[PDB]
C-alpha cells in the first residue's frame, strides 16, 4: 500500500541487537510504562495524522536549508519526493506507537538512519536530490519533533499529566530512535 | 579556579561559524524568546547546582554501562574523574544559561565534543579510562538531561506557564549542544 516503506522485509540484519537497545531504553529512561503511553500516544493521534503532516512538513518547508533536502537540483521542492515520504512519515508516527520494539524494529532503525544518510537518500523514491542530510540536523530534529506531536497529545481530552506521559513517551522514543539512526553517520568504532 | 575548564581559551577554532549556529538554532526552533527563559532557568538552578549533581550523577552511577564511563581500566570508578568533571559540568549548567552564544561558546561546544570523544576523552584530568564514549549514548543523554533538570526549574515558583518556557528553552539549547558536540564522531562531511 504504501511505496517505498519495507518494515520487516529490509535487505540488512542491523548492526545493533536487542540487548543494544535493552542498554539504549534504559540511557533514555524508557520503561515498561512508555510503553504504554506510546500506545495511548498513537491512539490520540492516529485520526490526526493530516494535520501532523501539514504541521511537521510546514516546519520544514519554512526554512530554506531544511527544504533544501527535499529538492532537486534546480533548487525547488520535488513534490514527488514530499509526497512519498509523508506516506512514510505517517507511517512511522503508528509504527512507534504499534510496534513491538523487536529485531524487525531494529532493522528499519537502521533502513531509516541509512536513508537519511548518503548511503540510501534518494534510492528509495528513484529522485534526484541532495545526496546527504547533514547529521547535525537530524539530532536537531528531536526537538520539533516533539514540539510538533505537543498540541496534537491535548486535543483528545486527556488529563494534562496523561498528556505528560504521552509526550515524554514520545520524547524518549524519538530520541531513541535517531540514536539508532547515527549509525551509519558515525565513524566506525565510535558509535 | 576550575581544573581544565577553558572557555575562552581553548587551542581551536571550532569547524562551525556563527552562520551555522544561526541555522541550527532554527533547526531547534530557537529564537530571542528561548534567551529569555535559558537566562530565567539559569537563575533558577544556580543556587540548586549541589542537588542537581547529585541527581544527574545518581542516573549515570546506577547504570553500569553508563558509570563505565569514567572507570579506570580494572572496571572500577575512578573518583578523582568523577569528581573533577562534576566540576565543569557545574559549570557548564551556568554557561548554558549564562553565556552569549558567540564564536568563544561554539569553540568550547566544539571541545566538550572532543572531550567525550576519543580525540580528548581523559586527556583534560591525566587520567587512564574508556577511550571513547559510545556516541550512541551522547543522543540518548538528551533525555535524561532534560528530565534531570525539570523538576528543579519549578521549585523558585515560577508560573506552570513559565516553568514550562525554561523547560522548552533547556530542552532546545540541549539538543543544540548535542548535535554540535556530534561533530568529531561523525564521518567527515556528512556533519
Ligand atoms: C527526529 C528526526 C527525524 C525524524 C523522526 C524523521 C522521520 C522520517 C521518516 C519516518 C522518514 C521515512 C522513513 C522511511 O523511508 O520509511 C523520513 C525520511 C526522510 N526525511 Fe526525515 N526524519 C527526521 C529528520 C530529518 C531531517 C533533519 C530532514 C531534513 C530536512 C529530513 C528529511 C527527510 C528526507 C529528505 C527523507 C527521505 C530520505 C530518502 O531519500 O529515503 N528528516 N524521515
Ligand atoms: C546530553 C548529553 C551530555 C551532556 C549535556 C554532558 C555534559 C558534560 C559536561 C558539561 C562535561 C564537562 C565539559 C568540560 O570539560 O568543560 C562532560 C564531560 C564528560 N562527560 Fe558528559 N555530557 C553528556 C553526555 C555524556 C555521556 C552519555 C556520558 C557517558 C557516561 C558522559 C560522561 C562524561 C565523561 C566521562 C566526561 C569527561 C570527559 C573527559 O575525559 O574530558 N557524558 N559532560
Ligand atoms: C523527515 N521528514
Ligand atoms: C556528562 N556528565
Amino acid at each position: 500500500k504504501i511505496p517505498g516503506y519495507t518494515y520487516g522485509e529490509t535487505e540488512n540484519r542491523a548492526p545493533f541487537n536487542l540487548e543494544d537497545l535493552k542498554l539504549l531504553k534504559e540511557a533514555v529512561m524508557f520503561t515498561a510504562e512508555d510503553e504504554e503511553y506510546i500506545q495511548k500516544a498513537g491512539e490520540v493521534l492516529e485520526d490526526q495524522v493530516e494535520e501532523i503532516l501539514d504541521t511537521w512538513y510546514g516546519f520544514v518547508g519554512s526554512h530554506p536549508h531544511l527544504l533544501y533536502y527535499f529538492t532537486s537540483p534546480d533548487g525547488t521542492p520535488n513534490e514527488k519526493y514530499l509526497a512519498a515520504v509523508r506516506k512514510r512519515y505517517s507511517r512511522w508516527i503508528l509504527d512507534t506507537s504499534n510496534r513491538s520494539y523487536d529485531q524487525a524494529w531494529l532493522d528499519y532503525q537502521y533502513e531509516i538512519g541509512l536513508r537519511h544518510h548518503r548511503t540510501k537518500k534518494n534510492q528509495t523514491d528513484n529522485v534526484e536530490s541532495v545526496p546527504n542530510i547533514g547529521y547535525r540536523y537530524l539530532v536537531a530534529f528531536i526537538y520539533p519533533i516533539t514540539a510538533t506531536m505537543k498540541p496534537f497529545l491535548a486535543r483528545k481530552g486527556h488529563t494534562p499529566e496523561e498528556v505528560e506521559k504521552m509526550y515524554q513517551a514520545w520524547f524518549k522514543a524519538t530520541t531513541l530512535q535517531v540514536a539508532l539512526w547515527s549509525y551509519p553517520y558515525v565513524k566506525y568504532g565510535d558509535f
